[PDB]
DNA sequence: CCGTTTCGCTCAAGTTAGTATATTAAAGCTGAACGAGAAACGTAAAATGATATAAATATCAATATATTAAATTAGATTTTGCATAAAAAACAGACTACATAATACTGTAAAACACAACATATGCAGTCACTATGCCGAC
């Protein structure tokens, strides 16, 4: 699975960047992700998706082993809306 | 109310009162002509917002349990900073050998011009005409 090892190093061999300025790249360029999606601000990566926040009102939920209903407390998560580009690029993808 | 004469003013020509610099030496000011890289603009193309509806898929609480990426070491090793020193080649420090200029000295033709008797065209020496109104005389 693609990680922040296999990026830093990646971009290593590619830009011939020191691996001190690539394993911080990586770092900071999720950081500022993080620090745009945490205030409030959409994350709209071009050929990539969209990091969309839509704040959730507190609905039914329950216990899934037992079956004891307990309402989900309302809550503001992060959604990923892929774009059309990347999408094209998986559509006829393959796990390994 | 008006006119006339004195007085405040400035122009014009004498009679006095006051202060004193030139080159070096090195800048400093400012109008005008000279020479690239980065970002705001803009038309065009690519990705995305627009738009809706029954059906398909994701939303997620609360906890047991197998799975795994990956920081955290912890010991192994290429990698990296730094000279030490000798084999090997460069290159002044010598020197005779060799071909080459500046110079030493003899050998010979000929440039460059005074000196002197003639020869004679040409400029200078001496006089009259060419070319056209003065001066003098009339109108």
């Amino acid at each position: 699975a693609l990680t922040k090892a296999e990026m830093s190093e990646y971009l290593f061999d590619k830009l011939g960047l020191s691996k001190r300025d690539a394993k911080e790249l990586v770092e900071l360029f999720f950081e500022e992700i993080r620090r745009a999606l945490e205030n409030g601000e959409q994350v709209k990566l071009s050929g990539f998706g969209n990091f969309d926040l839509r704040d959730k009102n507190q609905r039914p939920g329950r216990n899934p082993k037992t079956g004891e209903d307990i309402p989900i407390t309302a809550r503001r998560v992060v959604t990923f809306r892929p774009g059309q580009k990347l999408k094209s690029r998986v559509e006829n993808a393959s796990p390994k």
